[PDB]
Order: C-alpha cells, then structure tokens, then sequence
C-alpha cells in the first residue's frame, strides 16, 4: 500500500524546485503516492513550466492538488518583494488546507518552512503528521531554529529589540553580523515576521527534512540532531535527504561545442536582478578573463516582467565583441542541465541553496558571489566545504561598494588556474553521490522518513 504524502510548497523556484525533486524521490524511489498542493497562477512562469512538466514526467504517482488563494490586499506591505507577498497571501489561506487534507486521506503533510506556523495547526486538528521541508542549508536551519531564542534573550523590558549582531548558534558556529539576512535586522519586515513565527513552531512539528548531506555540514547537522540549538533541549528528528537529483536549445548546442571544463557559467538565480553599474563590471571582468562564458541575465526580479533589451542593458558593442567565445541570454535556461555538462569549469553563483546543491551533486567549483538573504551563510559553506571560494569583502545588497572588473577577472583566472579548486569540488561531488546512493547517509535518512509515513496509514 502506497503512503499518500501531501506536499505544500510556497512561491519561487527556490521553494518549488526542492519540492518537485522530493516528490520524485518519494514516488520513484520509495513507493509513495504524492499530491502537490500548489497555488495557481504562479508568480513566475518558470514555476508554471516546472509544475506542468512534473505532473507529466512523474505521473501517475505525483498529482496536482489545486489550492486557491483567498484574496490578499498587498497595500498592507507596500513595496514588499512579490515572492514575499505571495508567501503571505498563501499563509493567510491556510484555512482551506483543512478540507483538502481530509479529502486526501494523507499519511503525512510536508510543508514548506515558509508555511509551517500556519500549516502545523491545521494538520494537528485533522490528525495528520506534519513534517517541514526546510529549503536552504542546515546552517540556515540552525539559524532559523535559534533566532527566536536569540531575539528573546536580547529582549529587555521596555522594548522588543531591533537589529541583529553576531549570532553564536549553539554547537554550530558564529554567523557574523554582516552575513545575517538583511531583512532580519527589522523585526517588522514581512520576511522576518514569517521567519520568526516559522522558527518558533519547529520544536512542535514531527520532523524536518533538509536538502543537504551529513558530510557537507557535519557540525550543523550534529547540533540539530542533538537539539543543542533550542536550549529547551527538545527538537524533532532531522532527515538529511540531499543533494536531491534533478527530475536541444541554442545555449546547449553552444556549450557542447566547447572544450571540457572550459566554460564559466554565471547566474544569480531566479529572482535577483543585478544593478547595472555592477552588471557592467561583471561584463568587463568576464571579457578580460579570457575564458569562455555562458551568462544568464535578468533585468527584473520576476521573469514575467522582464522586457529589457539585452543589448540595451549591457552594450551592443560588448555583445558583438564576445560573439563566439561566449553566450549571453536574458531568457530562462535549464541550469540543472548546464551544471551536469562536462564543458563547464566554473559556476559564478549567488549561492542560492538549490544552485549550490546542483553544483555539489556534479562537482562544479563555485565562485561565490552572494547578494541577499541566506546567501552569505551559504557562501561560507562553499568556502568551508571546498565546493568553491568566496571573497568575503565583496559587497552584497544594501552595502555601498562595487566589485571591479579586475577583481572579477583575477578571481576567475585563479579559480580555473589552480587545480586544487577543481579537485576539492570533485571531492564534494564524490561525497554527494555517495550520500544519495544506496548505502549513503541521505538515502537512509529518506528511507527512515518514508517508514514513518508507512506507519501513519489510517
Ligand atoms: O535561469 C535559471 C535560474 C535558475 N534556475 C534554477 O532555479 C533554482 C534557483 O533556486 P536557488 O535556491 O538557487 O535560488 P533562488 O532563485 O531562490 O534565489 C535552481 O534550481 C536553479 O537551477 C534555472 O534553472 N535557470
Ligand atoms: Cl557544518
């Protein structure tokens, strides 16, 4: 009998991608039926394409469950990021999850961290076990879990403390103040209110899945499994299930024509647009590096809005001058496919977590260029694990300062010129493939989670 697992993602590819890979892992790999309760329409078109493809490729085990949004008035959070606004619109629709869950006869609910504080109560009154899929690193899970106690300890009669400094996560390490997600400095920020509420409820859920592997983050994973992080001393089981594997266009025809390990692939993720002054230094750094490069560019946060002319954003001269030696697009690329290709030798990445798991699975060295949110925490893991290297001094969003074309070009040449870089990254690939293979720590963790789902048949 196939356990029924209901999966409840939030908005953006960073939250949807790992849910689509989990669904396939649970269905093909462990004999589960999976219902993915996703909101329609999606903020980005890339989410729509991924959902459409998921429900074909992984049918009949994986199925769509329609989840309608109550109307939400965005006037409440003026100037908020569109994905954060969809996070909140979806959180206030959690009512509707109750009926859906009764109808699905779920063995278990797996909810996005983003939605955990509102999904867990609904699961409890419908009698369904409720697990959280944390979508970023174990280091960031350890931050999310400790941040409420941090804020509490720094609360002093006569106020609720504003700002964040160095965060000494028990039994893990120190997050320097400058690596704290920018939004967390404001306890009233839309993201922060969600992040704090979701961290508070984590002690009271049935377990937490993380798309990482023990050898990648041994200290963070060891602290989460002992419960160091909560001082109360009680934490749910943590299942390390990653790096989860993925489920011919002009850029691929180009790429296959290039020599092995020759191409610098460049992308800052699905929801970041680099300001133009920094964009020009990156263009000229790539040019000056002398390396072949494949560069994905965004002018807006949401792909649907992106109308800018590539020529108009970078330079019509630049584009003609790098013809042939390089490939530059403002459209979507199937990055999972690029990162498996033998012709890629370097990934300049914003250190979004799903991007890092992809470079980890395939052993691709990472030039870390974090921009916001969790990305400086994740960049320190890049450096720490030997997946790549990270110049801590490069500025990120909200800081003044510009990484120059010389800095880019020199760091690109060093990464590809120093063989230890490719070798360290390949050792991460080796450990990642082992983790998800039969005898690996991630395969076993996933087997244990599926066993829990089997024991919940009603
Ligand atoms: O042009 C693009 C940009 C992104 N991605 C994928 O989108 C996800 C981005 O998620 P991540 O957590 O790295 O960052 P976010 O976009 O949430 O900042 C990853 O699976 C990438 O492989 C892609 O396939 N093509
Ligand atoms: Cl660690």
């Amino acid at each position: 009998a196939r356990p029924h697992v209901v999966l409840l993602p939030s908005a953006g590819m960073g939250h949807l991608v790992p849910f689509a890979r989990l669904a396939v892992a649970l269905s093909e790999g462990h004999g589960c039926n999976v219902s993915v309760a996703a909101v329609q329409p999606t903020v980005s078109s890339a989410e729509s394409r991924l959902l459409d493809a998921l429900f074909v490729a992984a049918a009949p085990a994986v199925r769509r469950l329609d989840f309608r949004l109550a109307p939400f008035d965005e006037s409440e959070f003026p100037g908020a990021d569109p994905f954060f606004l969809r996070f909140e619109a979806t959180r206030r629709s959690a009512p509707l999850l109750g009926p859906l869950l009764d109808a699905a006869e779920a063995s278990a609910l797996v909810t996005d961290i983003v939605l955990a504080s509102v999904a867990l109560p609904v699961a409890r009154e419908r009698g369904v076990p409720c697990y959280v899929l944390f979508t970023s690193s174990a280091a960031m899970l350890s931050l999310c879990a400790y941040f409420p106690a941090y804020l509490d300890a720094h609360a002093a009669a006569g106020s609720v403390g504003v700002g964040v400094g160095n965060v000494d996560i028990p039994g893990v390490f120190r997050i320097p103040k400058s690596s704290v997600p920018q939004a967390l400095h404001d306890p009233d920020h839309l993201f922060t209110q969600q992040f704090v509420a979701n961290g508070r409820c984590l002690v009271a859920c049935d377990g937490i899945l993380v798309n990482t592997f023990d050898a990648f983050e041994p200290d963070a994973v060891t602290a989460l499994r002992q419960g160091s992080i909560t001082v109360s001393g009680g934490f749910p089981p943590v299942f390390t299930v990653g790096p989860m594997l993925p489920v011919t266009a002009d850029y691929m025809r180009w790429l296959s024509a290039q020599p092995p390990r020759s191409v610098v692939y460049v992308s800052f993720g699905s929801r970041k647009a680099i300001p133009r002054d920094q964009l020009r230094e990156l263009a000229a750094g790539l040019e000056a590096s002398g390396k072949r490069f494949l560069w994905v560019v965004k002018s807006t946060i949401v792909d649907r809005d992106d109308t800018a002319d590539l020529g108009g954003l970078l330079g019509d001269g630049f584009l003609e001058r790098v013809q042939g030696r390089a490939f530059v697009t403002m459209g979507w690329v199937e990055q999972e496919e690029i990162l498996q290709h033998g012709s890629v030798g370097l990934f300049i990445s914003h250190c979004g977590w799903n991007s890092l798991t992809e470079a980890a699975a395939f052993g691709v060295p990472v030039l870390a260029w974090p921009r916001f949110g969790d990305q400086r925490v994740n960049a320190a893991l890049v450096a720490r694990s030997g997946l790549g290297a990270w110049e801590e001094g490069w500025t990120w969003d909200g800081e003044e300062g510009l990484t120059t074309r010389k800095e880019v070009a020199k760091k690109i040449k060093g990464m590809m010129g120093y063989d230890a870089v490719a070798e360290k990254a390949a050792k991460v690939g080796d450990a990642a493939a082992a983790a998800i293979a039969k005898c690996g720590t991630s395969y076993q963790s996933l087997e244990e989670f599926v066993q829990r789902c089997r024991d919940a048949e009603r």
